[PDB]
């Protein structure tokens, strides 16, 4: 929210600093999004994001990141499908793994709460729970505000105060978007279950397609390139990498 | 709604009772929508299972449902064709089986009555008849507020008011749409009229198309997979399994 | 406008009771609509049928209507057209049939009257004039209200009006439109002019065609199938059915 | 205006008298419109049709009008420009011609003005123009108004102030209109400058094209046809009828 | 603004009186455009027309123009760069014309001004410089109000503020716009630079259609047809007509 | 501003002095726009032009440029990230040219201050951050203002408030705009990274294009033209000439 001028000479003189990554290329203290339809697995895959960041095990194999204390605000799943989700994602992970993640992780359900961060005391009640936590996961941006999503004008606002809580507290913030916004932030990944066609050359049976999912990073300023991954689903919906031969058509 | 933190520990630790839904793949407390052309028969169908939750028989086939009161508000058909529909599935149900129904369901008239769920007046009334029920049904959603449907800011609020409703009373809400409502929805139904392509797919003749009618759970989120069923208009619109064999070309 | 819930046991075991059709296919006491292009005829086929139910004969042969008084309010057309096109009809009527018309329709020309049914006077004085009333006909709906008809919020608004006078007072009412609308109403029928493509097929000449009009119902929940009819207009614009052979290309 | 109701027994009983036509196809005491790309000759045509129901000659050959007073409000053009136009008609009129249209035809310049019939103010000053008259002309609707003209709702109420005025004072009102205005107006009449493709089926060279127009008559009610006419385009572009002879291929 | 009825019997009987023509085809006292890509060289074009009518030369071979007192209004380019053009165009002028332009031309820079014609202190302030003019340019009306271009309304109101400074005072005025308005008037011009097909075929090389532009009128009411010009952009972009031979592909 | 009338004699009598270019074809005290898809290298690009018109080295061989005090606002991206890029640009200067640079140029961090130039405390901010400077850098538009960036109206007072600062003080004001906004500006530049079709039309294999950008002037005044330039992309994402032969085919 408010800044000192950079000091030059000493940005010239001070040695290369390694940027630090909230999420792969994603710049810790400011706002990205994770974009997909709806149902492709946005509420699974933030989970595992968090529970990593908070502690637990890279079990995307997405590669390693900097713990710290996580938010994570569902506000369109009902507690019982949290606790579903939880309770399949802890049979992959160690009894030290768990208490990592329950020591890190808050889960503050908001389904019916009807948060609008356009009106001041929502406004002040996110900005207090991203305090002292290095990821806030807004599940889905749409529940937050009550704005016109393909207006640009409001959309500003509404992205410009996520940035302000991200930049006064240091806690990177990620929103989801069911599938403009896009224009608006610089940080942007995306799921896309597997088609008809996409399925048809990876060698993956039609019936058998609704087990994977693309996740990859379409927006970013900054860092390696980030490989697109295939998911495998297993029970419950909890995602791990998928072992995927590729068609080389004749 | 009001929600204490998730404790994680105790999630890992136990298996969670299973998950309780109130429609296939929806799960009790939330908002679902049923979409399609006017005129495909979501009436029917909303009606039919609106009967089931209450305690009804499984006419439509889609397995046994929890029962619990279910509140059903029709907005655009006048009481008169609510009694022949009523009266159409009456003859599919025994006298204990239209006694269960009548405990269990509510059908209240709203024709005329301009309902509003941004009006706080409408608003409170749809939340005291919520009260103590497992399932309301907004029969459509057109006639329960005067905002622009395809504006996602306003529905965005119609929408939050309902998943206000849902959570603080346990029942939920289906909302039925005659075809961006649908892109933040969780769970979300069809019906879908056979064509003409559907009709020699599974050799129905031509004429007789109009007779059968798709149903589907097109959104939901992941659980036990649900199967595209095809039923069978009866007299007065009563639906019921379709004997239908699959053909090859 | 308000209802007691319905008695469910008692609609299981009363007989089951014929639904009441205004016009086919359209239960009394709702809304409903007119649909066609400027001049293809509207103003004078619900005249026609305005006379019908008035107890008029069925000059159309869409079938037998139960009678009652109807109430026509054209604001589109001054009195002299109106007046014409009611001579021109009354040549088809027998001195019977005349004063049954005469006893049973009103029409009171509403054309430079800028009526408003969003205003409260307006509403209330629509709400009158419905009264006492089995149908009412608005020609055109546009000239009833001042909202964007293309957005479909103030077209809610301005619907639920008539289906809140529709539903007190048993008064049916059919709006016409000049060619949304169609997903806010249940009951839909229209007009067409027969097009050179349906002339060079129905075996008229072009120069003819201008003395055929297509009608149907395009959207209804309940009934017998409506057959799209053809009819023929005779002096002053009058409507009966036309004898059409079909032409069947070799 | 105020209706009483009509009289059904009575207009059944004996033949109307004939229904009174302003223009071809338009009933007396209505509003209409006449429609064409800028530059078509819409001023022209108007004030042609201005002058002969004034009392002038019927240069257009359009048939016998009934005669009454007329008024027209150019609000585009300058009076310099009106003043040519005037002029180059007056070339084809008689001393008695010139009298007859002085005394019937009241012109108003308006440019600059700028007239807005949704103002009180100038919704009274028209209506008191429109008093005793037969026709008043809008030279063009786009000056008389300043809301959006693909705004249907603003749209009725602009329209129907001119159908208040036309209905009160039994004046017609005919607005031109530079190509949803034309979707509830009962009569159009439009002009469409000669095409290279018409230009070929009447045996005109292209490089004399912009010497012709098309008149016509595209909506009205039930009524005697009017058929689309062909006018040659004089010095300072009055219309008089086109001798054009059809071709084959 | 205010006007007597016309005398009939006196436009019949008055000589036919020739049309005053400000610019081609455009009758004095009343507004046109000049229409054309940003870039295409509408304020030379405009600064040398004006210059013209102030009492320079017609360099252009537009035809000759009557003259009087003209105001220019550059709103978008700064003093420095109307001190460049002017001088180019200075070049091409006698010692007499240059005064006689100097005494006929004020150009009045208005960049960062903020001019709003809606606002009723600049409307004053717009009229009284028309006052004693022939000529105004807006250069370009984007500058002079904070409307909706696309929106009929708006733009109603503010042409219709030039129209009635163009009525009351005899100053005609012509506006520049980058590329709706275009039938809210009744002149208007265009320019538009040489594309690689009108290269290819009025025989220039493709490396030096950036020295040529078509001048055009595409609407206006009266007059002999004003045939499209090429011209050639000499130093600091001076227009002269164009010697080119024409592509008659064989 | 508050301009004086042209003194056209003196125009015509002597040549003035050399237009003043802040940057290649733009007139210093004007305001322009530097365009591309976000990622292009905007940022970097606009950060080796303000440290070259600040006294830096022209590393970008895009010719001399006169110096004078630059403000930059960068408003997404943040410290960190800036600290980055500036590290990067270091490694290219000397001891001396750091000095140059950092007594010239001054960069204030916006990200997350939600500037708004329509706000009259903003306004008067960013009007006494120009005062007395040669260019002011806006990173980018979509953060300085809350209004729809494809509603013109709006548009145009964002853009006049700009032209007002620049013209009262003196300091050119460029934004950057990630691809109505662009018809009204009088200079524009772009930054295209290298597409497949590009990266054949130079040699450049398809797994490197990514490490080249062109830039250019796609709107200006009259004046010298200006060639674009292909840049290769060193780390941290450096701008200088690239080293490509064209190819035929």
């Amino acid at each position: 929210a408010t800044h000192k001028p950079i000091n030059i000479l000493e940005a010239f003189a001070a040695a290369p600093p390694p940027l630090d990554y909230v999420l792969p290329n994603m710049v810790a203290g400011t706002v990205g999004a994770l974009v997909s339809p709806g149902g492709a697995g946005k509420s699974m895959l933030a989970l595992q994001l968090a529970a990593q960041i908070a502690g637990g095990p890279d079990l995307l194999e997405v590669g390693e990141l900097p713990t710290g204390p996580v938010i994570y605000l569902p506000a369109e799943d009902p507690p019982t499908a949290i606790h579903h989700r939880l309770h399949a994602l802890g049979a992959h992970l160690s009894a030290e793994e768990r208490q990592a993640v329950a020591d890190g992780l808050l889960i503050q359900p908001l389904i019916g709460s009807l948060p609008n961060i356009m009106a001041p005391e929502w406004f002040d009640g996110l900005k207090r729970a991203a305090e002292g936590r290095r990821l806030m996961v807004l599940d889905t941006l749409r529940r937050f505000h009550i704005e016109e999503e393909n207006a640009s004008g409001p959309m500003a606002q509404v992205i410009g105060r996520m940035e302000a809580i991200a930049a006064d507290t240091g806690c990177s913030i990620v929103f989801l978007h069911h599938a403009v916004l896009v224009d608006n932030i610089r940080w942007q990944s995306y799921l896309s279950s597997m088609t008809s066609a996409e399925a048809e050359e990876w060698g993956v049976d039609d019936d058998q397609r609704r087990f994977f999912v693309r996740f990859g990073v379409s927006k970013a300023n900054y860092g390696a390139p980030f490989a697109d991954r295939w998911f495998r689903r297993h029970d419950g919906g909890v995602l791990k990498p998928a072992v995927l031969e590729r068609q080389r058509k004749s």
